[PDB]
């Protein structure tokens, strides 16, 4: 999956907005409330509407003062060009359009009728819904969320892997998967953490971590060592995923890391972000530039996001 053209209007602080994405580590770098989550969710909304997500409203993301939305994205899902596009009327519904195009030669053409439901049936079909939010899409906040259950981290790792013996494949793939985490998780940790455990028991993926030669659960974790981890294994899924899915799109990296530890995230956006075809990476923090191959800055102006291509 590969996404190439994200354009807004009236999308919370977005007033009229354009972004091209490109291959390797795309940097959205701007301060605190200057539009870049907002990008980020606009992407979400115009690929998967209608959401069933609290804090995202139709009637509360239509910019103030504005009537209309529009979202429009192009991307590219296994050697073929897609374009979705969605009109919101704030109060109204009915009034309001949803079409899914294909390039088909030069000729763009819808896949499905322009609805919401079928176009929502075709994109389940070719990206399911919680493989993109547990997997492709690390919302802000949620960087532990992986690490809230081991009967939620079976659903996403059943998901992930979808369907001799199955065992024997679970077990390769999970034990894969640790493999790079561990070595993710080990390096931002400085030795302190020698190995991450997942490990199928039941219908359960269990999650420890090593300490003194010994397995811990993750309650033995401090804040910012939650936060490393959740990183090291998302990062570790996008890895293991990397030829099949080849996109991460991840927000705000840096919260509750010391300054140590934001070092460590540069250090391993080099030697790990880098083995992604596609990273969609927004932060606040400014050390993080040098490390990408394409930045964009936000601000926030007069009301309304700006966005700067730097590179
Ligand atoms: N409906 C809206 N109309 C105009 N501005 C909005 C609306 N909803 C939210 N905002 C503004 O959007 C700003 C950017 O939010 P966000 O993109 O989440 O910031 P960040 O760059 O920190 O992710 C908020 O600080 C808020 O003031
Ligand atoms: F306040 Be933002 F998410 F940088
Ligand atoms: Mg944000």
């Amino acid at each position: 999956m590969k996404l190439e053209r994200v354009t807004v209007k009236n999308f919370r602080s977005h007033s009229d907005t354009v972004v091209e994405f490109k291959e390797g580590i795309n940097l959205i770098i701007g301060q605190n409330g200057s539009g870049k989550s907002s990008l980020l969710d606009a992407i979400l909304v115009g690929l998967y509407w209608p959401l069933r997500i609290k804090d995202i409203k139709k009637d509360e993301f239509t910019k103030v003062g504005a009537r209309d939305t529009y979202i429009d994205l192009i991307f590219e899902k296994d050697g073929t060009k897609y374009r979705i596009t969605r009109r919101f009327l704030k109060g109204y519904s009915s009034g309001e359009i949803h079409a899914m195009k294909r390039l088909v030669g030069n000729e763009w053409k819808h896949v499905t009728e322009p609805s919401s439901k079928a176009i929502s049936a075709f994109m389940e079909k070719l990206i399911p819904y919680n493989i993109f939010l547990n997997a492709i899409y690390i919302r802000q906040g949620q960087i532990d969320a992986i690490l809230e259950s081991d009967e939620a981290r079976e659903k996403v790792v059943r998901e992930v892997l979808n369907l001799k013996y199955k065992a024997l494949a679970r077990e390769a793939a999970l034990s894969k998967i640790g493999e790079l985490a561990s070595e993710i998780f080990a390096e931002f940790t400085e030795g302190k953490y020698s190995e991450v455990v997942v490990r199928a028991e039941e219908n359960k993926v269990r999650l420890f971590v090593v300490w003194e030669g010994k397995e811990r659960p993750l309650t033995f974790l401090s804040g910012g060592e939650r936060i490393a981890l959740g990183l090291a294994f998302e990062l570790a899924m996008s890895l293991y995923l990397a030829g099949e899915i080849s996109l991460l799109i991840l927000d705000e990296p840096t919260p509750y890391l010391d300054e140590e530890r934001r070092r460590k995230l540069i250090t391993i956006m080099e030697r790990y972000l880098k083995k992604i075809p596609q990273v969609i990476l927004v932060s606040h923090d400014e050390e993080l530039k040098d490390a990408a191959d394409h930045v964009i800055r936000i601000s926030l102006e007069n009301g309304s996001s700006k966005v700067e291509v730097v590179s």
